[PDB]
DNA sequence: TAGGTCAAAGGTCAG
DNA sequence: CTGACCTTTGACCTA
């Protein structure tokens, strides 16, 4: 077996383990963290919910990291120092 | 009744090199031991070293388990 | 405990 | 921004 490990909760992507709290890709997992880092706010540009998918993903900022905290990331589990 | 880490102040989980302190240090003072590191300070001895600033500066880190007790005695080489 | 393991959290920088 | 790779740190297990 290799191949299969676990899945992004988040994107359906890839996912090697956990990251904050949660099952995602390289993609989210850096994503959560630039913005909790940077305090980065989004908007939805279509309404509350949009589809989130490895491919669609980046187009609404705004759905992806909500999704990423209604997946269950930990905004604490966030560091900021070098 | 647990401890406090002597290095960082942290929850201990016992005594380690010598000390009493957390997983952190321990880990952090076997693997600088070992793995042959050498690290020098981005600013001055100084560094607050506690649980949050932990890792900020490795000099100070490092250097501030020794003056607690922890030594190169205590572990054995890379193997 | 020592003493490993290995998740998870750190980082970089071509895309 | 982004996300594929890369290093260090520590929560945990066992003996
Ligand atoms: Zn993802
Ligand atoms: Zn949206
Ligand atoms: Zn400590
Ligand atoms: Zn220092």
């Amino acid at each position: 077996g290799s191949f299969t490990k676990h899945i992004c909760a988040i994107c359906g992507d890839r996912s090697s383990g956990k990251h904050y709290g949660v099952y995602s890709c390289e993609g989210c997992k850096g994503f959560f963290k630039r913005t909790v880092r940077k305090d980065l706010t989004y908007t939805c540009r279509d309404n509350k919910d949009c589809l989130i998918d490895k491919r669609q993903r980046n187009r609404c900022q705004y759905c992806r990291y909500q999704k990423c905290l209604a997946m269950g990331m930990k905004r604490e589990a966030v560091q900021e120092e070098r």
